[PDB]
C-alpha cells in the first residue's frame, strides 16, 4: 500500500500470536518493541537515540507479520516509548520512500 | 525519486544557505537539526526520543530545501547526533512510504 505522512505511519503487527500496533520508522536502524514476553534466548544489548542509550533484550530470527507481509529477523525488546519497525524489517517487506 | 532502506536514507538539504546531510525519518513527528546559529526569534522546547528528552530551540517558518524540493516550516535546533527531517516537512514534499 501507499502511506501518506499527515499522520503517524502506524500499522498492525502480529508477533507470537499477539496483535500490536507499530510505527514504520525509517530513521531507526533496528526494531524495538515495548517490554513483552518472547520465546527463545535473548542477549543483552544497548541502543542509542535522541535522549540517550537504553538497555534492551535481543531476540534473533523472530517471525513477525507486518500489515500482512511476513518477515523474520532481529527484534529488540525494552523500555521504548513506542513500538518501532526499523530498517532491518522494512527492507524485508520491500519498503521504500517515494516523492 | 525512490529510496531504498538498505542504508540510512540520507539526503542533502539546504538551510540558511548551508548544505547539510539529513536523515529522512518517517518516525519523527518534528524536524531536528544539529546545533547551529540561525537568526531570528525562537521558543524553548523539550522533545523526547528513545532514551529521554533533550532541550531544543524552536524556529518557525524556516525555508528549507530537500533534494531540490522547496519547503518551509518549523525546525528544532539542539544537540542531536544527526540531522532529522520529520513528517512536518516530509508531507510538504509529497513523500510517501510504499510496499
Ligand atoms: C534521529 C534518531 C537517530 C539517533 C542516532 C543515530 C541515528 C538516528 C532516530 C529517531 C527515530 O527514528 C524516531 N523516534 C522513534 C521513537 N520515538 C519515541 C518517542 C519518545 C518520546 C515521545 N514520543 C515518542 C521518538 C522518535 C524521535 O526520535 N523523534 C524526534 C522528534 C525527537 C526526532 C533513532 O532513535 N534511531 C536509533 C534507533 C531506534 C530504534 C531502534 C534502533 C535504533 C538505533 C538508531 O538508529
Amino acid at each position: 500500500p501507499q502511506i501518506t505522512l499527515w499522520k503517524r505511519p502506524l500499522v498492525t503487527i502480529r508477533i507470537g500470536g499477539q496483535l500490536k500496533e507499530a510505527l514504520l520508522d525509517t530513521g531507526a536502524d533496528d526494531t524495538v518493541l515495548e517490554e513483552m514476553n518472547l520465546p527463545g534466548r535473548w542477549k543483552p544489548k544497548m541502543i542509542g537515540g535522541i535522549g540517550g542509550f537504553i538497555k534492551v533484550r535481543q531476540y534473533d530470527q523472530i517471525p513477525i507479520e507486518i500489515c500482512g507481509h511476513k518477515a523474520i529477523g532481529t527484534v529488540l525488546v525494552g523500555p521504548t516509548p513506542t513500538n518501532v519497525i526499523g530498517r532491518n524489517l522494512l527492507t524485508q517487506i520491500g519498503c521504500t520512500l517515494n516523492f
